[PDB]
């Protein structure tokens, strides 16, 4: 099992109220499902990552990194966020991520595609 | 099945000669392997993602992203990169992706965490 | 006079404990120093920018940004850091950053050359 | 006089057909003109940045950045792009950025603020 396989698992909410839930496999896999309080999203999205299951033991983070495709049955806003950040565990757990948003475009606005920005997760709220 | 499965699943190569062998899903998954010629790596790495099953039809690209933890069977490295970006089919198809890599680090160090830059996938190279 | 000159001009702080310390002229100039709390950097540092003199008048935010190279009379660490952002007036002024960092490379490493974060400016602290 | 302020200074072409009009000095100021090809842009918009004025010799890039607020007497687009990259001398000099453009928004709409790319300068098209 991850070393933090159970610190990982489980319902995180970012600063804007978004609901990350997530389960860590003992392999590095990352499962589960993500609902944006903003933008153009509706309800839950599938969501799919990985992490490092045997991070150092020297009190740095755990890497990880995740994505959803922001199609679902109700929307599709032809876009993909992805997630790359490190979980910090203890008594008030965390996870700090940037991320970078991409829609898809045409040629001549690709230099347009991709939003950048950062979320930070925690148990509570 | 997705709209650009066929055209996704396969061998990608990027500018710096790094593989990316992934398959597409009807659901919306991106399964794989990464293997990068540069950094702390060796030999193929788990990935997993997710892309745009049902994209516009209005000539934009496909939106996708992808996650790949540092760790295999030979080095762990600590740290996660995501790919963020855009499938554009055609005779010249590419994969147009920015990136962040994080490394788990101490608070002391989680300001210089995470790495930007920008890779473009083809299917030759 | 810029509609934020007063506003922008004078000391801010970061959440490392950096001091930025800014002139916002009336042609949409930023002028000042850095002082950073972290990294390979000691005392002040000159920096320039631009920001938005003529904002819009519907509650959004003014955009900015500014430039240091890592050089002074006591150290060279070979680098550009650039943020940009914009600046949030009223009882609780902000700043709200992301930033690039660039480190001069050689060509084989110039895919790791980019680090980027996010830093909050408030007027105490 | 700085070791590349002959290098930098001059007129600049990136992938779009933007213009970066810029002036190197001995104490590492950059300052100029910038024309944009794409976005909300017309004619010329001022400029300010900072480089490394006494780089490494080892074959290294010389570090760079600067700012465009994006008003002038024409339009305001309320938003600021920086540049954070290296110059590369030789045959074919480049300039080597990636970019952070931040629209002044309301709070509610902060988490879409800032688009990140990449662009390359040459001296040439
Ligand atoms: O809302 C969505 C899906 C929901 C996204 C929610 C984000 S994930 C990061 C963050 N954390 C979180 O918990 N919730 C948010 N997806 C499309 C987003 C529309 N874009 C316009 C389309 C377009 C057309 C042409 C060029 C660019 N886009 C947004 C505008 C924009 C600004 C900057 C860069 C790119 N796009
Ligand atoms: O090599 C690796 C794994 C291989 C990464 C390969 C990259 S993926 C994007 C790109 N496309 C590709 O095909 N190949 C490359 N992983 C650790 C990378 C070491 N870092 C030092 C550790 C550290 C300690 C403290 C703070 C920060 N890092 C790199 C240095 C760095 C620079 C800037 C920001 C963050 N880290
Ligand atoms: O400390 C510095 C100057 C001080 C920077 C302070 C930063 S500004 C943003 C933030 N807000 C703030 O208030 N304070 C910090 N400058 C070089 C920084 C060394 N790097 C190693 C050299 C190298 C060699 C090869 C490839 C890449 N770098 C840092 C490691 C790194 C990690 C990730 C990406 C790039 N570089
Ligand atoms: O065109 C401009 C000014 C010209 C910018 C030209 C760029 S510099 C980088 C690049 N290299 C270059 O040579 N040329 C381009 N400035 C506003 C740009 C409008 N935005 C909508 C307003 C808004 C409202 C609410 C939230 C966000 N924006 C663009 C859409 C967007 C997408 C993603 C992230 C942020 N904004
Ligand atoms: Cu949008
Ligand atoms: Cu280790
Ligand atoms: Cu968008
Ligand atoms: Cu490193
Ligand atoms: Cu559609
Ligand atoms: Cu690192
Ligand atoms: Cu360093
Ligand atoms: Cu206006
Ligand atoms: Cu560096
Ligand atoms: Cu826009
Ligand atoms: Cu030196
Ligand atoms: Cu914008």
């Amino acid at each position: 099992m991850g070393r933090d396989e159970a610190g990982i698992t489980g319902t995180w909410y970012n600063q804007l109220g978004s609901t990350f839930i997530v389960t860590a496999g003992a392999d590095g896999a990352l499962t589960g499902t993500y609902e944006s309080a903003v933008g153009n999203a509706e309800s839950r999205y599938v969501l799919t990552g990985r992490y490092d299951s045997a991070p150092a033991t020297d009190g740095s983070g755990t890497a990880l990194g995740w994505t959803v495709a922001w199609k679902n049955n109700y929307r599709n806003a032809h876009s993909a966020t992805t997630w790359s950040g490190q979980y910090v565990g203890g008594a008030e757990a965390r996870i700090n991520t940037q991320w970078l948003l991409t829609c898809g475009t045409t040629e001549a606005n690709a230099w347009k595609s991709t939003a950048v920005g950062h979320d930070t997760f925690t148990k509570v709220k």
